């Protein structure tokens, strides 16, 4: 890294590895939508735990306890919000 480099790079561009950016974030979804594929479903929840920023979510979206504390208050949620889901019934 930056430690043993000789030369360094002029612009701190921390958007560098996006393609690493969106895939443990994208670890947050799934570890949410691990037990259906409901995009209303996980995507609230994932709303909740969008408060870590990309890379300060890996760390989290990769451990379950890390998890099952940010997930929990989402988590209660999870049902009130696939339960009463009646803003997602569109009328006629």
């Amino acid at each position: 890294g930056p430690l043993g480099s000789p030369r360094n790079a002029n612009d701190n561009n921390q958007f560098y590895q996006q393609k690493q950016r969106q895939a443990l974030g994208e670890q947050l979804y799934k570890k949410v939508s691990a037990k259906t594929s409901n995009e209303e479903a996980a995507g609230k929840i994932t709303g909740m735990i969008l408060d870590l920023p990309p890379q300060e979510v890996f760390p989290l979206l990769e451990s379950d306890e890390l998890f099952e504390q940010h997930y929990k208050e989402a988590s209660a949620a999870y049902e009130s919000f696939k339960k009463e889901q009646e803003q997602q019934t569109e009328q006629a």
